[PDB]
C-alpha cells in the first residue's frame, strides 16, 4: 500500500514513515469521531486508519451516536466557534454532557493514544483511563463564541496535546502543547484518483450539464459557512461576461449536520430565474461523482466565510483546476494568490476572478499545475501521516 505513493513524494519521505512506524508498532491508538459517512473527518479517517495499519500500528476508528437533539447541539457549537455568533442556551450544555456519558459507556478508553475529532466528542476525556489524549480541531477557533468556548475550553485543558489545521489556530488560552497539522488528500482514493473521460463525459451527462460550455463547481454541503447563496451572488455577477458559464453546486449529507436540508431551500430560492444553476445533492460516498465533476470543472470555486482547511481546495488543485477561494483559515495556505487561484472576501471579488479566468485558458492551465505542485509537495496523505507519527512520539515521548 505505501511502497505506491513513491511515484509522487519520492524514496526519503517513505523511510521516514517506516522508521517512525517502527517506533510505534507496540502502541494502541483509536480515533473518535461524530460521522461513519460525509464530510472531511470521515473522508481523512477512511484512508488514515488503514494506512496506519498497513504500517503495523494497532489502530481503531469510533464513531459516537447521538439524538437528533445531540447533533443540534453539537452543529450549534459548530458554528458558535468559527463564528462567534448566536445564542447559547444551558440545556445545550447538559445535551451534551450526557451523550458523553452515554458514548463513554460504550467505548473501551484505554488504549495508549486516544484521538478525539472535532467538539462532538471532546467530553469523553472526562472518562479517561491510562495514555496519551490529543484534540484534533478541524475547524477555526481563532475567534469563538466565549460561552461556547469557556465550556469546551474545561475539556481540551485536559488533554495532553492539541492538533489544529494551521499555526493561525493556535490559542494563548490553552498550555498544552498545539501542534499544526494540515489535512491531505489520498490521491489513490476513488475521489481523486484518474477517471477516464468517458465516465467524466456519462456522470456530468447524466446531471444535466451541457459538457460543451464552462462549468463554475462549488462542492461543498449546504451549510451558512460554505456561502451556497454568495456563490449564487459570484455567479450571477459573473454571467454577464461570461453569459454561456454553467454553475454547480454538489452538495451530500453529513450524519453530524442536521441543518443541511433547511440551507437549500435558501439556496433554491437564490437561483430561480437562472436555468444554468445545478443545485445537486449526492448521497453519501458518491466518490466517483464528486471526482467527475472536479474533472469537468473549468473553474473550481471554495468561497467559504470560515474554514478550518477545506479539502475540497486541495482535490480540485490535484485535478489541476485552479481555485477561488474564500481568503479565511486554512484556504490561505492551499490557495498562493496568483499562483493556484485567487482569496476573495465578497462575491463581487469572486465574479472579478471568475470572469478573469474564464478568459485566460493558458493561465488557467498553469495555475492548475501549480496547484498539483502545491498539493504534492504538501498536501498528499504521506505528509500528513508522517505529521501524525511525529506528533505520536513527541507527545509519548
Ligand atoms: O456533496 C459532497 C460534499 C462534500 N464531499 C466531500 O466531503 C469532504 C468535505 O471536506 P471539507 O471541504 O474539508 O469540509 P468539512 O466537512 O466542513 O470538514 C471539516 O474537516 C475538514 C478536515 O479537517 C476540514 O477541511 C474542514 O474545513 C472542516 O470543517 C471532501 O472530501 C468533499 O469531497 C462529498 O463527497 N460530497
Amino acid at each position: 500500500m505505501i511502497e505506491r505513493y513513491v511515484e509522487f513524494v519520492g524514496e526519503h519521505e517513505i523511510d521516514a514513515i517506516f522508521k517512525y512506524a517502527e517506533k510505534l508498532k507496540d502502541l494502541s491508538i483509536l480515533h473518535v469521531n461524530s460521522t461513519a459517512a460525509g464530510g472531511g473527518v470521515a473522508e481523512i479517517l477512511h484512508r488514515l486508519v488503514p494506512l496506519m495499519r498497513e504500517l503495523g500500528l494497532n489502530a481503531e476508528w469510533k464513531v459516537i451516536r447521538g439524538s437528533q437533539d445531540f447533533f443540534t447541539v453539537t452543529k450549534s457549537f459548530h458554528n458558535a466557534l468559527q463564528t462567534g455568533k448566536g445564542e447559547i442556551p444551558d440545556e445545550y450544555f447538559k445535551i451534551y454532557d450526557e451523550w458523553q456519558e452515554i458514548n463513554a459507556g460504550e467505548i473501551p478508553l484505554d488504549y495508549d493514544v486516544v484521538f478525539i475529532h472535532d467538539p462532538q466528542p471532546a467530553g469523553l476525556v472526562k472518562y479517561r483511563k491510562k495514555g496519551t489524549w490529543i484534540w484534533r480541531c478541524h475547524i477555526d477557533i481563532s475567534n469563538p463564541h466565549p460561552k461556547v468556548w469557556g465550556f469546551l475550553r474545561g475539556y481540551i485543558s485536559k488533554y495532553d496535546g492539541m492538533i489544529v489545521s494551521i499555526p493561525e489556530f493556535a490559542r494563548d488560552d490553552l498550555d498544552i502543547p498545539q501542534i499544526a497539522i494540515p489535512p491531505s488528500i489520498d490521491p489513490l482514493s476513488p475521489k481523486n484518483m484518474p477517471l477516464p473521460q468517458t465516465t467524466v463525459d456519462r456522470i456530468v451527462d447524466k446531471f444535466g450539464v451541457d459538457r460543451e460550455r464552462p462549468i463554475i463547481l462549488q462542492v461543498s454541503r449546504y451549510d451558512r459557512a460554505k456561502d451556497p447563496v454568495g456563490v449564487i451572488e459570484s455567479f450571477r455577477l459573473a454571467k454577464r461576461h461570461v453569459p454561456d458559464a454553467q454553475l454547480v453546486y454538489l452538495g451530500s449529507p453529513a450524519t453530524d449536520d442536521p441543518e443541511g436540508e433547511v440551507v437549500y431551500r435558501e439556496t433554491v430560492e437564490a437561483a430561480r430565474g437562472e436555468k444554468d444553476v445545478h443545485l445537486l445533492m449526492l448521497p453519501p460516498n458518491s466518490h466517483v461523482e464528486v471526482n467527475a465533476f472536479q474533472r469537468a470543472a473549468t473553474v473550481v470555486m471554495q468561497k467559504s466565510i470560515k474554514e478550518g482547511f477545506g479539502l475540497t481546495v486541495s482535490e480540485a488543485l490535484w485535478k489541476r483546476k485552479p481555485v477561488i477561494g474564500g481568503n479565511t483559515g486554512g484556504i490561505r495556505i492551499q490557495v498562493i494568490n496568483g499562483v493556484t487561484g485567487f482569496l476573495v472576501d465578497s462575491p463581487k471579488a469572486a465574479a472579478y476572478y471568475l470572469v478573469y479566468l474564464l478568459k485566460n485558458k493558458k493561465v488557467r492551465e498553469e495555475m492548475g499545475e501549480a496547484g498539483r505542485d502545491h498539493v504534492r509537495r504538501n498536501f498528499l496523505i504521506t505528509q500528513q501521516l508522517r505529521r501524525y507519527l511525529m506528533a505520536i512520539l513527541y507527545l509519548t515521548k
